[PDB]
């Protein structure tokens, strides 16, 4: 019943493996989902059905949606009216979802503490 030695090694743990790289997918693959509709030229329902679409998209390389809040939203928002034609009706729904999202966001509260300051800059005896 006797044994003896043999190989029996193989090991090996050199990999690096990674998912990420989809944000160019996000972009043609949602300013696709524009395109599938605008020919209606319609008023509400363009930018209704954007902001559908901007909501839930559901981004790859992150999850949380197409868009962050702010920095994201603007310049994905910037991104989108600089892609589309400024003549169709869809650049004005991608501009008024960008009005809206904005301000929504915008919490003008704070603001409101600031712009109370204000009131006129009248050259009357300054004369700068």
């Amino acid at each position: 019943v006797s044994l003896s030695a043999r190989a029996a090694m193989l090991n090996n743990m050199d990999s690096a493996p990674l998912s990420n790289g989809g944000d160019v997918d996000l972009y043609d693959a949602f300013y696709q989902r524009l395109l599938a509709l605008p020919e209606s030229a319609s008023s509400e329902t363009l930018k209704d059905s954007i902001y559908q679409e901007m909501n839930a998209f559901k981004d790859p390389n992150s999850g949380d949606s197409a868009f962050v809040s702010f920095e994201q939203q603007t310049a994905m928002l910037q991104n989108m009216l600089a892609k589309v034609e400024p003549g169709t009706h869809l650049y004005e729904a991608l501009n008024g979802v960008l009005v809206g999202s904005m301000n929504a966001q915008s919490q003008m509260t704070s603001w409101m503490q600031e712009i109370i300051l204000s009131g006129g800059e009248n050259k009357e005896a300054i004369d700068w």
